[PDB]
């Protein structure tokens, strides 16, 4: 409803930066997107529901391509998937909740271990 | 490895940090604890797979339960948690890069999801 | 906490079918008359956001009937829906006359339980 | 007909019912009005099929639109609704009734699925 905007997806401080204007809301699920074409746009997906007697079960979904001309065509070389969870209780406060969020943006941070090791095409330990 | 490091977690810019100290690494899932009360403290559990020829699936889970006194300190509730990451194996560093980058800017405080998150309501 | 019990069926006294709670997972409930599969009632509810600004209650109710031969045996079950949409920004006044609506709809006289009791058709 | 009537789709005690009256008959599918506007006015839309071998389907709409008028009278936000009632072909009496006294149970003024629903929540 009033959570359904545009947004920035990838900042690169200034001009290269992608947003995404949201698209749909049917069946669930949420879509924003960022141009029409469907080979070379970027994608966020998300929904709710109740999981438990306690417990809602936030689902959020993202696809981000990279595409090159190829020649002339340009078409999506291949598509980084992408899926997230979050369990959050009903009548959890809400100081609880940006804990929660803050716990995601410190966990990805600039140079933590997971960025790392995302990074440096290795793994962990 | 030099990735198996303790590090902030819920960092609140100084007093109010959280770190994480390494604690266990069994059957690939490298698994970071925060106090000796495993039923009282965060957690953080992450790991790799790549079982394919194209496709790096990682897998990252974290449980921040709330404290509180009980009439005896428990768990009164955990707020779990998943995540997964796919990634094709011919992306090079800068690719990998630029999808984290997408993590940073999905969750920053000025985006819709945390916003919705933070305000349990249903986006 | 509206996950509770109530009487579905009232037969004018001690013959009531009633459910209790018996399972909340997946975004799906459930409540059961006796842990008998075969055998019992069910009711069945959730809830999305589902359009734009549309919360999409579903309610499904399950009444098999049973007869013992020879061995109590569900010898059809008289299946149902209900798909109750109710947009967002709805005040409690409109949702007291939707339900209202319902239960205007299902009384005894009209003509939509008069047909299905005449086992008819409309008109 | 003999089954199309005008019932009190949402009975107030008195004076402030809403009165639908039988407009319509096409395909199958009956359908009330409540007033001769066609974009203020509520309408109940129920039909009856019967595939060749074991099942009759039903299905009952209603439309239940909360009006305004801030220019010029036009519907607000409409609330919708839908239903299935599937029965097997040989229930008799007895089991009809039982089955219009799960609704009338079920939409009871005090039972939790109606507390839900007008309470805009999770079940």
């Amino acid at each position: 409803a009033s959570n359904f905007t545009q947004f920035v997806l990838v900042d690169n401080g200034g001009t290269g930066d992608v947003t995404v204007a949201p698209s749909n809301f049917a069946n669930g699920v949420a879509e924003w997107i960022s141009s029409n074409s469907r080979s070379q746009a970027y994608k966020v997906t998300a929904s709710v529901r109740q999981s438990s007697a306690q417990n809602r079960k936030y689902t959020i979904k993202v696809e981000v391509p990279k595409v090159a001309t190829c020649t002339e065509l340009p078409v999506a070389a291949w598509r980084s998937y992408l899926n997230m969870e979050l369990t959050i209780p009903i009548f959890a406060t809400n100081s609880d909740c940006e804990l929660i969020v803050k716990a995601m943006q410190g966990l990805l941070k600039d140079g933590n271990p997971i960025p790392s090791a995302i990074a440096a095409n290795s793994g962990i330990y």
